[PDB]
């Protein structure tokens, strides 16, 4: 919490797999949670990525969410610092496969580091993701969240909104369970949600798959 202050390095490691498609994907950046605000530069380090980058965008650290100072008591996040929190996921695009995700987030030294591990199954091979037809683009969501006393955690549950290149839209149906890795106390939030938005672009002078993502989150929900 205090370790969110400032500007924030942050490191993301990616190793997927994809209807036997393997690849990775390394992030580089920084965040900076008093305006909710993430730059990243996301490489794929296998070459040519066999997803659309925009698939990837909520799998590659919500710490970096701007809390407002009467939502502080909700910020599960950062009261898991520096320690950190496992966040898995299932995302089901509609009419297609699904991903599985691990994920743990922490501090290693002054770095916020997300290192995932996807596996995704039962794609369609011309379907939207294997065939590279979502436009390459991000929508604005609300990311609901939710605790989960029992475990100690938060669930969140959410829809992605994927534009298609027909102009119709790709549903990905999201849901998401944190738990603490440490023993330390968190906060366990009332109900709320995560306000998102971002863009997706290029670096010209970039020759490999890429995406560059700036990226504004809010939360919210909670009345003062
Ligand atoms: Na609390
Ligand atoms: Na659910
Ligand atoms: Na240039």
């Amino acid at each position: 919490e205090e370790l969110f202050t400032g500007v924030v390095p942050i490191l993301v490691e990616l190793d997927g797999d994809v209807n036997g498609h393997k690849f990775s994907v390394r992030g580089e950046g920084e965040g900076d949670a008093t305006n909710g605000k993430l730059t990243l530069k996301f490489i794929c380090t296998t070459g040519k990525l066999p997803v659309p980058w925009p698939t990837l965008v909520t799998t590659l650290v919500q710490c970096f969410s701007r809390y407002p100072d009467h939502m502080k008591r909700h910020d599960f996040f950062k009261s898991a610092m520096p320690e950190g929190y496992v966040q898995e996921r299932t995302i089901s695009f509609k009419d297609d496969g699904t991903y599985k995700t691990r994920a743990e987030v922490k501090f290693e030294g002054d770095t916020l580091v997300n290192r995932i591990e996807l596996k995704g199954i039962d794609f369609k091979e011309d379907g939207n993701i294997l065939g590279h037809k979502l436009e390459y683009n991000f929508n604005s969501h609300n990311v609901y969240i939710t605790a989960d006393k029992q475990k100690n955690g938060i669930k969140a549950n959410f829809k992605i909104r994927h534009n298609v290149e027909d102009g119709s839209v790709q549903l990905a149906d999201h849901y998401q369970q944190n738990t603490p890795i440490g023993d330390g106390p968190v906060l366990l939030p009332d109900n709320h949600y995560l306000s998102t938005q971002s863009v997706l672009s290029k670096d010209p002078n970039e020759k490999r798959d890429h995406m560059v993502l700036l990226e504004f989150v809010t939360a919210a929900g909670i009345t003062h």
